[PDB]
């Protein structure tokens, strides 16, 4: 069941998105006048809907765009040049879509603004289709420099159960 999100919570989501993506990208994802609702996926995971479209994952009080939301955006913008991006080669794709974390050897580019602990999204270098979202285990700079080590802890990927119910 969908419960309305408070104005205070809406403003905090906007604040989070603005910090992560900049005010311009954030503004198209959510504005302070939108009807925002929350649905439960499971006991640690919520789905935030903006005017009835699934837009964000929420884990406790922290949000990030869903893979479906980024997928739709990838038909408008080239996500290969976005903040919080982790760009992977074609060899990395099937592993990630099967639930694997992102390994440094498969990363072809990353936002240098990324710090360890940051929410990131993962996109493949051809169509810039998003594959996953997760938590950076390396800085963006380190992701570009290293060809060894785990780079991103994936928390949601295309083809997973969240994808099934949001896509």
């Amino acid at each position: 069941i969908k419960h309305p999100l408070s104005k205070k919570d809406v403003k905090e989501i906007i604040a989070q998105l603005s910090q992560m993506f900049g005010e311009e990208i954030a503004r198209k994802m959510l504005n302070k006048k939108d009807e925002v609702k929350v649905a439960e996926f499971d006991k640690t995971t919520e789905i935030i809907l903006v005017n009835d479209k699934p837009m964000f994952i929420r884990r406790k009080d922290l949000i990030f765009p869903l893979v479906i939301a980024l997928y739709n955006l990838s038909d408008e913008e080239d996500l290969r040049k976005w903040p919080r991006r982790v760009v992977v080669d074609e060899g990395a794709v099937p592993h990630i879509l099967n639930g694997a974390d992102v390994m440094a050897p498969g990363i072809v580019d990353a936002d240098e603004g990324i710090k360890e602990g940051d929410f990131v999204f993962v996109v493949e270098e051809k169509y810039g289709r998003p594959l996953a979202i997760g938590i950076a285990l390396m800085s963006g700079k380190v992701m570009k420099e290293k060809n060894r080590g785990k780079a991103v802890k994936v928390i949601h990927h295309a083809r997973d159960k969240i994808w099934e119910v949001t896509a």
